[PDB]
């Protein structure tokens, strides 16, 4: 089912009702007018970060190149392979590139320290996809450009979604969410979740360990904040 939309909900009414029972909800009107979301583009992306090594996921590899290398060979013209500047600290290697953004309030709800929040940048073509997973931290999702399609199953969820038998991987599903074999893994057909498409401007709360599948549908760039 769609996962619910609210405009600018009050603190107390996120804490209670989203926050505390752990159920994903749609922030419309917070991050909207944030300078990232006029800004930024493939050329203001270029000026300010172009020559900076950053991370990128292929297909599978991991590498390293400059983003604007990464721009000419995963996002303009006719890219051979898919490529994801994925789960990236930006904006730490980047001050000038943090200006554009801000801590949501409702983090402030957490128990954690802000200086500890972890924000990461998404970055990537059309058809990027981050598997079924969870992460041990609350999440704001915030979407700058382009969409996103996002499948959530709750933690309860977990014995239908058939996590890695290993340490290193057990927060990671062994099922391809939209295509699953269901011969080998049956139990993931009966298992509900809430679905998007997450667009600019709005954010995802992603409760803590809520599992999640992440399909861009065109080119994206979206910025996590992970929280306690
Ligand atoms: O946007 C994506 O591809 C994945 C994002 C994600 O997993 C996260 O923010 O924790
Ligand atoms: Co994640």
């Amino acid at each position: 089912s769609t996962v619910p939309r609210l405009h600018r909900p009050s603190l107390q009414h996120f804490r209670e009702q989203f926050l505390v029972p752990g159920r994903p909800v749609i922030l419309k009107g917070v991050a909207d007018h944030w300078p990232c979301m006029q800004k930024w583009s493939l050329e203001y992306i270029q000026e300010i970060a172009g020559c900076r090594t950053v991370p990128v996921e292929v297909g599978w590899s991991q590498t390293l190149m400059t983003v604007n290398e990464f721009i000419s060979k995963y996002i303009v013209n006719e890219p051979r392979d898919v490529g994801y500047l994925a789960q990236h600290q930006l904006f730490d290697q980047i001050p000038e590139l943090k200006q554009d953004i801000s801590i949501p309030d409702y983090c402030s709800l957490g128990d954690g320290e802000e200086e500890e929040i972890t924000i990461n940048a998404w970055f990537g073509p059309q058809g990027t996809i981050s598997p079924l997973h969870q992460d041990p931290q609350q999440n704001f999702l915030v979407q700058v450009m382009g969409r996103k399609y996002i499948r959530l199953y709750s933690p309860q969820e977990s014995g239908a979604l058939y996590p890695h038998d290993t340490h290193l991987l057990h927060n990671t599903s062994q099922v391809d969410v939209e295509n699953p074999d269901l011969e080998k893994f049956p139990k993931f057909a009966k298992a509900p979740f809430l679905s998007c498409i997450l667009s600019p401007g709005e954010i995802l709360f992603i409760p803590v360990k809520y599992w999640h599948y992440v399909r861009a549908l065109d080119l994206s760039f979206s910025v996590s904040f992970w929280w306690s």
